[PDB]
């Protein structure tokens, strides 16, 4: 019953590959539904065409700012920001999907995929999904990142949607 969404990733316009995500909708229903709807675009806006603006190898890939493309924008399907739903799930290793924010109850549309266990984020960032297929594609994304997060080529979500 947990939805699966996909991102087709492109590097400077060239296809790289596909990553799919299970959204733990049974445990964070409000958070998961935000991500799911932004991935299908069914509300009239969402992730298609947006970039991954911050990638730090051995740490995480961050994306989801589809309005300013640099970490300062984005919005949720609920409004400009929504609450921290719960912290049932922890940052247990690579492939965890977690919400970016700017302090308590400031979720929007930015998220990050962890490429390392990041336990110091537990109880601060809402975990809501996990890579199901294509962890190898995320590891490939990582090699375009840098220590300060700037990427060496443009990493975009060329297409996205729901698989099940």
């Amino acid at each position: 019953v947990n939805p699966t969404v996909f991102f087709d990733i492109a590097v400077d316009g060239e296809p790289l590959g596909r990553v799919s995500f299970e959204l733990f909708a049974d445990k964070v229903p409000k958070t998961a539904e935000n991500f799911r709807a932004l991935s299908t675009g069914e509300k009239g806006f969402g992730y298609k065409g947006s970039c991954f603006h911050r990638i730090i190898p051995g740490f995480m890939c961050q994306g989801g700012d589809f309005t300013r493309h640099n970490g300062t924008g984005g919005k949720s399907i609920y409004g400009e920001k929504f609450e921290d739903e719960n912290f049932i799930l922890k940052h247990t290793g690579p492939g965890i999907l977690s919400m970016a924010n700017a302090g308590p109850n400031t979720n929007g549309s930015q998220f990050f995929i962890c490429t390392a266990k990041t336990e110091w984020l537990d109880g601060k960032h809402v975990v809501f999904g996990k890579v199901k297929e294509g962890m190898n594609i995320v590891e490939a994304m990582e090699r375009f990142g840098s220590r300060n997060g700037k990427t060496s080529k443009k990493i975009t979500i060329a297409d996205c949607g729901q698989l099940e």
